[PDB]
């Protein structure tokens, strides 16, 4: 299509239908957009929980209790839910992983280059963890990057989509251990197919003109 | 489909072609971009810069001026010059136009839908910026989710670009008085066409494997 077109007929579901689901082709995409996102120093420093089973949806949508029911039925009803996560700080073996696949990419052709990238790449995230202390920030703001990237990415493959904040971090990075594992969740992303309840598809799209948000020099 | 390909062939340009420029409509294009991207509430966080002049370019590279001379060459050569600016408090004056701007684009039914979907933002607003002292950050990571869907965008358009933190933000915010009038600025993106010395154009892209980065339950 028209990328433009797709940015302004997307939205936000508020419905899921529970009866359709992804193709095994579709699943595989949204996999691919998640990864092959853009990052500060490709630092890609995210980890994605994709749930597609009964039980792993139900395991996510516990994250949705108390003042955050509204958001339980969207996580359970979706074909796929993706959780968003961020590393909670930035440490020299993930550089190393970093630097090392690229070099097994083919991005570098002397060892030179690759010296010269791995060591750009530690002053940065030094900056970040060594002078600012905002190195966690950071990272989520990345992450926030991939998950803009994959709102639009799935809106052009026809698919239905929700960003969800109102859920309950400290339940989702438990009953996944992700703390453990050096990860805190930030965003959930339902994808599938709207049903009929869902009163966004058939609202218009409401957003502050251009005089106030954009300045032209 | 199509947007896959764009996912996968999409890079970060090293070197901008400055006798190519952005056609009249392709200027519009962006700012439609920048304009429709989801934010969380809809609370649209942010405010851009678009530099199309040589004498607002100048202004913008004056950032990168000294400790970041690549950055700063981008910033000279390429057509437009987005830059992306998260306010630096969420007030209630910003949460009144919002909703304001829902109800004159009539998403509101009722007078009640209105009440209702003005204390949802508020609330949310209100646990940012008086229980976890973070609605800077919270408005900077839905400006970065906002760039995440521009460089898909622009991509699908067949435009060059790249995401730029290599500036000073100080110098920058200083230049148009950003403090002042309640904004910051975080990520500067070039968008033109790519040159020859644009090594970046003809190295595979380089991702960590999704057995590390991704867990499907
Ligand atoms: C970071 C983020 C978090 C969001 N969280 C929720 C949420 O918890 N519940 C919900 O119904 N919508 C959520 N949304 C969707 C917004 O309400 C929506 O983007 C906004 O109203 C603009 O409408 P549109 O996306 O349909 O264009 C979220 C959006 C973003 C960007
Ligand atoms: C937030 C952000 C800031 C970036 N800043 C710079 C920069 O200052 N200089 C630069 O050459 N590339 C910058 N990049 C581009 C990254 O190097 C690039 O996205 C990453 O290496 C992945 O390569 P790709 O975009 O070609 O897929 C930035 C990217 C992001 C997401």
């Amino acid at each position: 299509m028209d990328i433009i077109s797709v940015a302004l007929k997307r939205h936000s579901t508020k419905a899921f239908d529970a009866s359709k689901k992804l193709t095994p082709e579709q699943a595989e995409q949204i996999k691919t957009l998640l990864q092959y996102s853009p990052s500060s120093t490709n630092s890609q420093p995210w980890h994605f929980i994709v749930a597609s089973t009964e039980e792993g949806k139900a395991r996510v949508a516990k994250s949705a209790a108390g003042n955050y029911v509204f958001s339980e039925r969207k996580m359970l009803d979706a074909s796929h839910v993706v959780v968003f996560c961020a590393k909670t700080a930035m440490d020299d073996v993930w550089l190393k992983l970093v630097v090392d696949q690229e070099d097994a990419d083919g991005r570098f052709a002397t060892p030179e280059a690759k010296a010269a990238n791995d060591k750009g790449r530690k002053a940065w995230a030094d900056m970040h963890r060594k002078d600012l202390h905002d190195d966690a920030e950071w990272m989520a703001k990345q992450v926030y990057l991939n998950v803009g990237n994959f709102l639009l990415g799935v809106a052009a493959l026809g698919l239905d989509a929700v960003p969800i904040e109102g859920f309950d971090a400290a339940i989702l990075d438990a009953e996944f251990g992700l703390k453990e594992k050096g990860y805190t969740s930030l965003v959930v992303v339902p994808v599938g197919h709207h049903s009929v309840e869902d009163f966004n598809a058939t609202l218009p799209k409401s957003r502050l003109p251009q005089n106030i948000t954009l300045t032209e020099v």
